[PDB]
């Protein structure tokens, strides 16, 4: 009736792996197999989260706008602008070790900044900025999922983000979209940008809907942005479109049943700022990139011993010496891993410095809570990292 | 103030991808980077999708209750029953030709079986099945999105299933979750499932949610499945809970409050089907998928050309001959390849043979609907593609 | 006048090597570059030295002339004739095990042979073979230097090789050819031979000059051997003609003056034994060569626990495992390896049990002689290798 | 009685090679493998051999002494020093293109230097040099044979050196040793010379023989060169001994009999130049090889178009452009190859500009002779290879 078998056993009855295959088939053996320090830029993933703050004045613009409406129009304006960089960036961020922390204090800008590395397996980056006018609470945790097939490579920022507006007593909430870097085995490596964005006001129930369109067929949808601002009930009460590598716009209903086209009476939302010439030279780093791990004058004094400005192998490659840069990455991941296997060996659990594992407040989603008193500067009992 | 520049310049100002490494770092030139036989297993992708059928007798069993509430109990056990046949299935199916079909009629089951490979850039699968007694329809698409990263691939069959239950004028639409393969790198291959599964039956408002545990810390969750069926005022009615690589049971809410444990007074939903002693030796196959690639006695006068009973390198491959297999592998490619070239310097788009794109009558969701009028067997005009 | 200095430092001021581009370019980091199996054959290179025993009629034959003109001419055409079996074996032997010996009687042939693998690094391989009626003592000593360049892959078979009349009371001595594997890259694998060889009587002073011509451009001169006899004054008395794979010619000078051209009045010195028809299938191995790891009844009693037909790894491949014989060649190499450093933490040099370091009575070339007393067959303190 | 077949039948009967199985086990489909930019040196093949140049003061000395004797002792100390500098030297030349020619005329030293590759497959370099007093001829041909095997790739210059020392109407002819690599895969990579030299003078009889001794077990004899000058009667005359890194002294056989341990009575007859101290940081050049790849002002108006001073990818390394003097390497190659192809489909043989082939007057073995008449510049009808 129905062949009980196949015709012949299988070719290999063997546990065959990618290990297994380059060792009997090739001469092979390894014994490694991790990131090549080529692909990478002179940058700590948790000063890649600081970049967040590149466009604060949108936080500022939305901490005076006096109705909802206008504050949520920043609002989305500032979560666009956060993933502008990543444009022509194709380096990839460190992976900051566990217990790495970097602050970044902008009187002129109005904040303080301050993110750990709370964990390595998986790698997650907590960060808490407050503004130093008493306004605004910036704070969330990343969770960079990588996937790779093809010739693309997706990173996926998972992770809820969460920025309270003080003088007006709201919370919005909202999650990145996915980052896809093609050509990665061969061509020319470029960026997009494409999911669902969501941001939540949880005392007004406004939602601010945000699509980061996919280049469709031949890439005629490419970084476009289009969504719209809703009301409790649903109630479409603005509608957003643009391009996240150039500007955003916006439009009341009735105008809009009635190489961005720009309808007449949308007003500007955001625009992106212009890069300075030298930035192509400069592993296409923005203005305020470079001044991430820059060792201020007199800043011995005050840095804890896990700031990554303090991080060898990033400065390495910051000044050029790709040879003791990638000896200090294996010197220091070594480090790393050997320091896991005496915790291991004395069952201790890793603890956290500066952030505490919890739920937030505003989705119940688990989460990283900034813990507070960073800024006391009580470094002692700080872990040796480097 | 801020420095505006890096010490040093890039260490290479040059565009380098991983074809671009190869080339210059090492003497290897690349012109293919394809997925070797080896990971394969003989069998297509058409016929894995088919070992959904395995488990027909639930959709029997779903279509002779008289409630709502017992047909869903049947439906999800179905769902889950359609995923258990990945445990230890570690070998990949056959990436199918644009224009490849697989039909499988089974009396003895009540059910005929159409697939059509729909698409290629990206890979879609479009498949129908009806009963053979006017009782049921089964039908979707599947885009199989393959993602690799660490350890671990990740296999997520994106696309909508489609079960319209006849004689009772109702249907149901759910999605299935990601499969994972650990260990691809070194170490023992090993399956896991995980996902959330929202099963909705679009004329009473039915909603069964089921989540796919991810084994957590040390694997305590491995396998286990854990869901509920509420209905249209999402006031739950039954309680589902098991693994998927054993067993499935239901119990109500109240008894629910008052090494699968199973509480007293649940009942069965479903339970795995032994496999036959032979498994491990046939690539873990089942019963159910040896009698899939078989050619029947007399059936060369029924197919069509484009069924993958008569694709040569899955037979080679099934006959044990690796040599030919992969020489038939990479000579089909290169023949599909070479058709799509003419393809394109005639401005044609392709035709497909059995299925057409539209909208999923329930969900909206783009979809791939099947024509009708596959088994009257006109079978001119078909593709060349073996 | 002259610069003094380049005008840019090296591009990188590292030590940088193979294994160093491997780890920093790519991601991978090796810890073992071997030869695979796959290239390999069932047969130990100990046995690959004892198929110059089968052309040993040619030795009876020179044995039993009474002049030494005709000697030579049967000396040459066994010197050939050991060469002859390369033809169409690509495949490689294995490096046998330090201290791994071999031994064949064979009392229908009149020849009973003993080899010992007598060092590792470098491989060095003594064998000795004395006839059963009394009549001659062939033995030496073979390092074969594999060298590697480009499409082919050079062996030199260096050491000398020690032929010895008893009832003549005379002595050949003479070097084997190199052997070239082409196309190792990509394309057809072929063997070619070249080289010089001079074989020397060491009491009549006459000498045999052989020149293995190599295959000039297009090929003309493929397999081609051309020589002469000399006596102790270089008068040419013979004339060698042929190839080593088909048949040699010989003829006097006077008739020389006067697709082998094979010249009137010239007599067949050697023609190469037809292959059997399953020798294709049989990695081109002869009648002689399948003989060679054969388990004799009743052999369990006699052989040495150091002889490779009890050798696992070599009887795998022999079965067809490929799987076993991997892991037993590595099983067999790591315990070697061990043996190693254990030998050399008590500062203790290893013993040779059949053969010892001497020089050859008839060149002064350092050689490996023959102990004696092997065939008594006192196999206690044997090494334990497997 | 003998078994005539293997138990099992091959487990693959396929024609596999190494881009078989990189092609069917992994999923890398080579096309080209070649040697990566890095290994080299700012240098062409053609202008290492100008380095034999750097100590013609030897040949100076040898042509200004009366007796046969002292003439040697001065032809062997030059035959060693052209060696010399190959110590701590692993980088590899350039292969330079076939048509490509070096000039080098230095007053100052009393020579004026011509060298062409002549060939590209195999790779063979014609020089020839004559002093600008009437003094000397020195010319030859090289072959470098490259091989490679385990940790090192041994380097051996075939061909005839000829030394024409005409105020004395006699001429000197030797070959280089061999030149060894070790460490390529991993650790540090540093050179080994051995092989044995034997330099004839062809108008008195007298032979210079020099040991070129290979370091032993644990590199005792690291570098030490030991030989002897005997003269038409095979008597000796003079000994010989030294380090061709270091010095080479010499001493009569009479107090011969009566760390380079130095006997009372010995003379100099070679001691090392002194490297400049960013040699290191230079490739390891010399100040000699330091002005081999010069411009020199108003140069552009007397070179020929096939000088490599005139080549872009050597001047690209020079400047430290990796980036572009690899894609101008495999530019230069292409159009090598491109230009043979041409020369096949018209059945047009390559023509050699500066030297004839032909016979070495003193040895017989075939040799490239110069043709003369190229410092008349007549330098139409040259090839376009840059
Ligand atoms: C343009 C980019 C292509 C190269 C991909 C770049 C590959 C990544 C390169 C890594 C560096 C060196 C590789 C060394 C690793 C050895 C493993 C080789 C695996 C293979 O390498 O990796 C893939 C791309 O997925 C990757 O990530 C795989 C990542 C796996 C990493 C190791 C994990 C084990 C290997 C396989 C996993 C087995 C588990 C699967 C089980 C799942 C079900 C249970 C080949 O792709 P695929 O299977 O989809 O093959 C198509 C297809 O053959 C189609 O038919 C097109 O055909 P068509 O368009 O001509 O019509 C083609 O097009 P094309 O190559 O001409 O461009 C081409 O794309
Ligand atoms: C157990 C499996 C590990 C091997 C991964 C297996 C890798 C796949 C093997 C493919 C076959 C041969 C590879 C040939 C291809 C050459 C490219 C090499 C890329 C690399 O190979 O691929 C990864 C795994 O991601 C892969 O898929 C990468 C796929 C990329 C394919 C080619 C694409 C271009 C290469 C990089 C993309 C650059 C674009 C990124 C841009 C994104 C932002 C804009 C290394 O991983 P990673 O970056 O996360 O490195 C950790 C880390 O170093 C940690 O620190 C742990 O440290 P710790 O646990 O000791 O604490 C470690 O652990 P471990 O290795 O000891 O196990 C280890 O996991
Ligand atoms: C047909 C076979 C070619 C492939 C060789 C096969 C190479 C072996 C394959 C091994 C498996 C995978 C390789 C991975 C190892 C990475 C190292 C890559 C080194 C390279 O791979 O290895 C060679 C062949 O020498 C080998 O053995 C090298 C063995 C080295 C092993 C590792 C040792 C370190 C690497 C270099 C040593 C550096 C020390 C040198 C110092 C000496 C002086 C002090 C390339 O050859 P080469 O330098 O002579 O390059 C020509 C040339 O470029 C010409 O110009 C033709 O040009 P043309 O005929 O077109 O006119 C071309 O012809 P073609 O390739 O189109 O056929 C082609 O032959
Ligand atoms: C220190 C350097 C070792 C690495 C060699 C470095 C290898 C070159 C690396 C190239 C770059 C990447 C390789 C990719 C190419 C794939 C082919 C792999 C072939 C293999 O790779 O290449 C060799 C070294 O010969 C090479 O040149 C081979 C060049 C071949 C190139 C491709 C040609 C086809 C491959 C094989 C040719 C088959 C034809 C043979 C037929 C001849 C007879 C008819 C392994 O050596 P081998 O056979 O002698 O193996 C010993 C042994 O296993 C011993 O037993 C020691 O044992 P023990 O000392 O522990 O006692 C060990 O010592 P160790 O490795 O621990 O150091 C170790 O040396």
């Amino acid at each position: 009736k129905h062949r009980t078998s196949l015709p012949a056993p299988m070719f290999s009855r063997s546990d065959f792996s990618v290990w297994t295959i380059l060792k009997k088939c090739v001469g092979l053996e390894l014994s490694k197999i991790t990131m090549p320090i080529a692909f990478n830029e002179p940058l700590s993933f948790l000063q890649r989260i600081t970049e967040y703050m590149e466009h604060v004045y949108l936080i500022h613009r939305a901490s005076c706008q006096p109705q909802p409406l206008e504050r949520m129009q920043s609002v989305a304006a500032f979560a666009v602008s956060a993933v502008a960089s990543q444009w022509e960036r194709t380096g990839k961020p460190f992976n900051p070790l566990l217990g790495e922390t970097y602050e970044l204090i902008r009187e002129d800008l109005g904040f303080r900044f301050i993110s750990e590395q709370v964990s390595h397996h998986p790698p997650i980056s907590a960060f808490h900025s407050e503004g130093l006018n008493h306004d605004f609470l910036f704070h969330g945790s990343i969770y960079p999922k990588l996937k790779f097939w093809g010739k693309s490579v997706e990173a996926e920022p998972r992770g809820t983000i969460t920025l309270e507006l003080l003088k007006h007593n709201e919370a919005y909430t909202w999650t990145n979209p996915t980052c896809c870097v093609h050509n990665v085995i061969i061509g020319k490596l470029w960026i997009e940008q494409y999911g669902t964005v969501e941001i939540l006001n949880h005392r007004t129930g406004h939602k601010c809907v945000l699509h980061f369109k996919p280049c469709g067929l031949f890439g005629k949808e490419l970084h476009k942005v289009e969504g719209h601002i809703q009301d409790k009930n649903k109630k479409k009460l603005f509608m957003i479109y643009g391009k996240w590598t150039e500007c955003l716009w916006g439009i009341d209903p009735v105008s809009y049943e009635s190489t961005v086209q720009v309808i007449p009476g949308s007003k500007l939302l955001w625009r992106i700022n212009t890069r300075p010439p030298n930035s192509a030279q400069m592993y296409n780093f923005t203005s305020f990139t470079v001044s991430l791990n820059e060792l201020e004058t007199g800043m011995e004094k005050t840095l804890p011993p896990t700031d990554c400005r303090l991080r060898p192998d990033i400065r390495g490659m910051e000044n050029g010496n790709m040879d003791l840069a990638s000896q200090e990455k294996e010197r220091l991941e070594e480090k790393q891993r050997e320091a896991r296997r005496e915790r291991a060996k004395e069952e201790a659990e890793w603890q956290t410095r500066w952030f505490y594992p919890g739920n937030n407040p505003y989705t119940g989603t688990p989460d990283w809570l900034y813990a507070g008193d960073y800024f006391e500067r009580n470094f002692s009992d700080c872990p040796d990292i480097y």
